[PDB]
């Protein structure tokens, strides 16, 4: 079974416009598209069932997942519904762009970065307090509406805690925003996504996470080996405490999304969510020239 299937009857093709690219999950490509019924925007993403095998599991379980979360901070799954061979899965549309494409005009100012990991970290929040793990946190999976609204994006990975299965310990994830433990399938949980949650404020804070000059497979050893990063270069003292925080080796020393809600940071500097339309025209003006 797949949450939200619908009636196979139904023609994907006829039901929604398939307009360009927008960007891609774990195995599918994602397209912006148009309900024809609504004139709704949607995000749709394609994925060819006879392309794939081992892939199918995963398809399910990020479905599992986001067909379960019901939150401002995750997006909306609509349905899926299959065309021949090709499964269209219809997923809410931002049209902002992710926090990674707003930083190509230039760098975010702290009162952004503030506002963007608060908005993230009510997302972890929510699929915390769920026994959800994200495992995939990075700037390019973090969504703006184009009223500045932040949510978390791509389910491709994300994991479900239960109560005779308290730990994970499988290998995924975006290798420079990995936690150690991850690396190493270690039991872990939640504290793995605040890991993640550090490198991310690095990355907002200078662009890019630690270690992205180097070929993927040295942070294999580099993460679990080294001290963990810290936010080098002229940022606030609180910034680069927010950052130290979430990255710790131990992950029993990483705060709860819920603390770091409150931490100085975030309270000192993040501001309403609709001052990042600023941000997305920034984009939009430099987008054309
Ligand atoms: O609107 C979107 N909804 C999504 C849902 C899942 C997803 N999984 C990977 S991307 C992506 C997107 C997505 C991308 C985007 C890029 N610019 C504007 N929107
Ligand atoms: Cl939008």
């Amino acid at each position: 079974g797949l949450p939200g299937m619908q009636n196979l009857k139904a023609d994907p093709e006829e039901l929604f416009t398939k307009l360009e690219k927008i960007g891609k999950g774990s195995f599918g490509e994602v397209f912006k598209g148009i309900d024809n019924r609504t004139q709704k925007v949607v995000a749709i993403k394609i994925i060819d069932l006879e392309e794939a095998e081992d892939e199918i599991e995963d398809i399910q379980q990020e479905i599992t997942v986001l067909s379960q979360c019901d939150s401002p901070y995750v997006t909306k799954y609509y349905g899926s519904y299959l065309k021949d061979t090709k499964l269209w899965i219809i997923m809410e549309y931002l049209g902002g762009g992710s926090a990674l494409d707003l930083l190509e005009p230039g760098p975010l100012d702290e009162t952004q970065i503030a506002t963007i990991l608060r908005e993230i970290l009510k997302g972890l929040d929510y699929l915390h307090s769920e026994k959800k793990i994200h495992r995939d946190i990075k700037a390019a999976n973090v969504l703006l509406s184009e009223h500045g609204e932040v949510k978390l994006a791509d389910f491709g990975v994300a994991g479900q805690l239960t109560d005779t299965q308290i730990k994970r310990n499988t290998f995924v994830g975006t290798p420079f925003w990995m936690a150690p433990e991850v690396i190493k399938q270690s039991a872990y949980d939640s504290k793995a996504d605040i890991w993640s949650l550090g490198i991310t404020a690095i990355e907002l804070a200078r662009g890019e996470p630690p270690h992205s000059e180097l070929h993927p497979m040295k942070v294999l050893f580099l993460i679990p080996k080294n001290n963990p990063p810290t936010l080098e270069g002229n940022y606030s003292k609180p910034l680069k405490e927010f950052v130290e925080a979430c990255l710790n080796k131990e992950p029993s020393f990483r705060p709860t999304a819920k603390e770091l809600l409150k931490h100085k940071f975030i309270l000192r500097n993040a501001k309403k969510t609709s001052y990042l339309t600023e941000l997305i025209d920034r984009y939009k003006r430099w987008k054309a020239e």
